[PDB]
């Protein structure tokens, strides 16, 4: 398997197969060693960013996720100020297998690359959580806050749908 993103390390976790095969998919399980600190002597820092719309994330998110829905929120909380450490690492998820999580992961690296000196990065190392919270939820509900799920398409959050795909920077 081919090292990290500036090519210091091999990746840290186990992978499983996703839709993209240009990028690195861990189970909820893996997602729980991290949480549970199974990697706490190797990883200094992770991040999961959550890119649902913010009613998803109040109807349910995994404990610690941060929710970075908008392209120039995840560049302005992850590189105006590098989270630095041991490693670093970045779990990005929506809400099944589509493509928000995906998307944010490689843009992310495309701003990364854009303000380093090749091939030096301040997040060499990012995953996305295959099946996303839809997944997640059922088989870990206790290190979801609060213990509930909304989809993207509940019934009763049509409008707040509409009003927040009007923030984005492209449709
Ligand atoms: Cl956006």
């Amino acid at each position: 398997m081919e090292l990290i993103g500036d090519y210091s390390k091999a990746f840290l976790l186990q992978t499983v197969d996703g839709k993209h095969q240009d990028l690195k998919y861990i189970s909820p399980e893996t997602m729980v060693a991290l949480l549970t600190g199974k990697f706490s002597n190797i990883v200094d820092k992770f991040v999961i960013v959550d890119c649902r719309y913010p009613y998803e994330y109040e109807g349910g998110h995994i404990k610690t996720a941060v929710n970075l829905p908008l392209e120039r929120d995840a560049e302005s909380f992850l590189l105006k100020s590098p989270i630095a450490p041991k490693r670093v690492i970045l779990i990005f998820h929506c809400e099944f297998s589509s493509e928000r999580g995906p998307r944010m992961c490689r843009f992310i690296r495309e701003r990364d690359r854009a303000v380093n000196d090749y091939p030096s990065l301040y997040y060499p190392e990012m995953y996305i959580l295959k099946g996303g919270y839809k997944e997640f939820f059922p088989q870990h509900p206790n290190f979801c806050e609060p213990q509930d799920y909304r989809p993207m398409n509940h019934e009763a959050f049509k409008d707040e749908l509409k009003t927040f795909r009007l923030k984005t920077r492209s449709w």
